[PDB]
DNA sequence: TGTTTTTGAGAAGA
DNA sequence: ATCTTCTCAAAAAC
């Protein structure tokens, strides 16, 4: 189908820069990719 | 010009 | 204003 928004290795990346203190806001900016993306990837209820 | 899988804007939150 | 979740047209790729 579409190609994903990012890998295993972004996944771990970015859950860990949001464990962090990183918003999402930011993080979305930075790796190309939308905030609702984030959110669905990383619910904020799962930090 | 057709299905599939995932994206991302925006809508709505006892 | 912020933050989060959820939907859903449709991009993205073949």
């Amino acid at each position: 189908g579409r190609p994903r928004a990012i890998n295993k290795h972004e996944q771990e990346q970015i859950s860990r820069l949001l464990e962090k203190g990183h918003p999402r806001q930011q993080l979305a900016i930075i790796f190309g990719i939308g905030v609702s993306t984030l959110y669905r990837y990383f619910p904020a209820s799962s930090i």
